[PDB]
């Protein structure tokens, strides 16, 4: 209102690398596909909330969740702490979201895990 002409609505960090590579552990392709469909959620849901795309979800939220991946909503509720009055309000939304990272397969690519460790002491 004071000062601030509508042009277009400019919502892309000029594809920064940085964001993708910013922290270890790149982002597998189900991993991805869910970082996508978060960040578009967030601009379409940040526009009719009538506020800041960072408001609605940050950027190491927004990672950790597509990271996590829960099949379940619930997965997405604990990602934060607290929980926001949006990703709780939106939380069906979300949910369907990872779902739809994870439902696809994941392409081409060498995988390699396998780890076994456990404890149990005792004093009687």
């Amino acid at each position: 209102g004071s000062s601030g002409s509508s042009g277009k609505p400019i919502f892309t960090d000029e594809s920064y690398l940085e964001l993708y590579r910013k922290q270890k552990k790149h982002l597998n392709t189900q991993q991805l596909t869910a970082f996508q469909l978060l960040f578009a959620w967030r601009d379409k849901t940040a526009r009719r909330e009538d506020e800041s795309y960072g408001y609605v979800l940050p950027n190491h939220m927004m990672l950790k969740i597509a990271e996590e991946l829960p099949k379940e909503p619930q997965g997405i509720i604990a990602c934060c702490n607290p929980v926001p009055p949006l990703v709780r309000q939106q939380i069906n939304e979300m949910h369907l979201l990872i779902q739809q990272a994870r439902e696809m397969p994941l392409l081409k690519s060498e995988v390699a895990a396998g780890v076994k460790k456990s404890s149990g002491p005792s004093s009687g």
